């Protein structure tokens, strides 16, 4: 049974304090097929929030329940939320650096949750409440709005500078944040090296003035291969190069429920021995397999 997808889908926004918008987010979470939505200025009188402190100002939603998912209490606060999403190395931070405060303070706790996870896989989700470049700012977002927009973006890229972190945003996207005032770009998808991030877009869904970002994180360049049936079905699959046949057998099983003593791979015109590993019989990046019945 369990699942059609490769790999998990992740949402970031910025509910604006409205219990409107907190509320839709199931049913955003259901119709786009996420797994995990990470949250900032959440209605927090919600039953669906891992969030802490009194008054907290960002959470994680976890869509589905089942999903092995830990809150490391010791790295987590009112406006950042770490979580382990079980059970090899991915953790994923939602974080709201508050416009009113300074963000000295805030890149100091990620720069410590990012001492205590140094070699993880880690996502952070941030409303900035900063511009820059990096994350398609225009110039007027950046310059000339006065001493206070400049430092928070210095800050801001130093930061990621110090730490190594990729930003995943998209050129060619739109706004995250669209006021009356007019349209800004303040929320930030980043990670650590070697963390692969798909599909990275901002859409409408959400009712926050915020918008909805969406991307992919696989479980590993790791790659991805077609496993296809007769009857049109393609499991895509993460697998990483010296995996065994076996091991491939093992994630259909749990990805459609079908029994690997039942299932039969055939690559270049040769069925797979269970022995072996994918790199030994020269499948790489893309590849497709058939999946037979037998």
């Amino acid at each position: 049974h369990m699942d059609i997808r490769p790999r998990l889908r992740i949402g970031q926004i910025n509910l604006g304090g409205a219990e409107d918008a907190t509320r839709e987010l199931p049913s955003i979470a259901r119709d786009l097929g996420l797994d995990i939505v990470l949250v900032q200025a959440q209605y927090s009188m919600v039953g669906f929030l891992a969030q802490c402190g009194a008054h907290p100002k960002a959470g994680v939603y976890i869509r589905n329940r089942v999903l092995p998912c830990c809150v490391l209490h010791h790295l987590s606060s009112t406006h950042i939320t770490v979580v382990h999403i079980g059970g090899w190395d991915l953790y994923m931070v939602s974080a709201y650096f508050q416009y009113s405060d300074p963000i000295d303070p805030y890149l100091h706790r990620l720069g410590n949750i990012l001492d205590r996870l140094r070699g993880a896989r880690v996502v952070i989700c941030a409303d900035t409440n900063a511009h820059s470049p990096l994350w398609h700012s225009l110039p007027r977002h950046y310059v000339g709005r006065g001493q206070e927009v400049a430092d928070r973006r210095a800050k801001m890229e130093d930061f990621i500078g110090a730490r190594r972190l990729v930003v995943h945003n998209a050129d060619g996207h739109l706004p995250t944040f669209s006021t009356a005032n007019g349209e800004s770009y303040v929320d930030v998808t980043l990670s650590t090296r070697g963390v692969r991030v798909s599909e990275w877009r901002v859409t409408n869904e959400s009712s926050s003035d915020h918008r909805l970002i969406v991307f992919g994180v696989g479980g590993g360049g790791s790659m991805q291969i077609f496993v296809k049936t007769l009857t049109g079905k393609t499991i895509t699959l993460e697998v990483e190069p010296s995996d065994t046949i076996e091991n491939v057998k093992a994630k259909i099983q749990d990805k459609e429920g079908i029994p690997p003593d039942q299932q039969r791979l055939i690559f270049a015109g040769k069925q797979l021995e269970d022995g072996r590993t994918l790199s030994d019989y020269n499948i790489q990046k893309e590849s497709t397999l058939h999946l037979v019945l037998r």
